[PDB]
């Protein structure tokens, strides 16, 4: 019952909860003429919530906070966001403006000031070498080195064994590689493995974009990236 790109009207935000206080939320936006779908979290730490990417853009993201008063009741108070694309940071200004602490890692804040996105307030410090990870409340934060994004971060949820990989991973219906303009296409694999190694125990695997999945989603990113690496 994940609702799919095809179920949800641009603007429209979501909510699939996946274990007693974790949540993904799920939106959709039109970009060079297609809609793709994006997923992001939402973790209770304590009577708060710890929120991980925005929703793509401030209308959505708006949407998004109306949607967890409505069906979670919790106040958000920190935000993660997990790269310098829009998908990741639009929207960040509306958070800021409710009164949401964002974070991002010095990276990410850098690259989204050169790209003129939007850019977090609060810096995440010690993840700055692949391998690196830090404790951030209700999660753990992790990088596994550069992928879909020389910044892209992942989440790791330990009290549900949920992992938030991000933009480094793919859900199974993408068969090939999308919007790489940023990748380290030499280096993916290699930080692929790296959250194998350090999340081995993971049960419920959340992409990016589209359908959560298991550990196999990491073998099927694996697949399609070195599948484009040979293009
Ligand atoms: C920043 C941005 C804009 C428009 C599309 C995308 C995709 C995408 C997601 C699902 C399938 C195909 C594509 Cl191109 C990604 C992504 O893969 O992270 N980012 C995007
Ligand atoms: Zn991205
Ligand atoms: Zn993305
Ligand atoms: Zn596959």
């Amino acid at each position: 019952e994940y609702p799919t790109v095809s179920e949800i009207p641009v603007g429209e935000v979501r909510l699939y909860q996946i274990a007693d206080g974790v949540w993904s939320h799920i939106a959709t936006q039109s970009f060079d003429g297609a809609v793709y779908p994006s997923n992001g979290l939402i973790v209770r730490d304590g009577d708060e919530l710890l929120l991980i990417d925005t929703a793509w853009g401030a209308k959505n993201t708006a949407a998004l906070l109306a949607e967890i008063e409505k069906q979670i009741g919790l106040p958000v108070t920190r935000a993660v966001s997990t790269h310098f694309h829009d998908d990741r940071v639009g929207g960040v200004d509306v958070l800021r403006a409710a009164g949401v602490a964002t974070y991002a890692s010095p990276s990410t804040r850098r690259l989204a000031e050169v790209e003129g996105n939007e850019i977090p307030t609060h810096s995440l410090e010690g993840l700055s070498s692949s391998g690196d990870a830090v404790r951030f409340g209700p999660v753990e934060l992790f990088y596994p080195g550069a992928a879909h994004s020389t910044d892209n971060l992942v989440v790791y949820v330990p009290s549900a064994s949920v992992l938030y990989g991000g933009c480094a991973i793919y859900e199974l219906s993408r068969t090939s590689a999308g919007n790489v303009a940023d990748a380290d296409l030499a280096e993916w694999p290699t930080s692929i493995e790296r959250i194998q190694q350090h999340y081995p125990e993971a049960q419920f695997v959340i992409p990016g974009h589209g359908l959560p999945g298991g550990l196999d989603l990491l073998k099927h990113t694996t697949n399609v990236v070195k599948a484009h690496t040979n293009r």
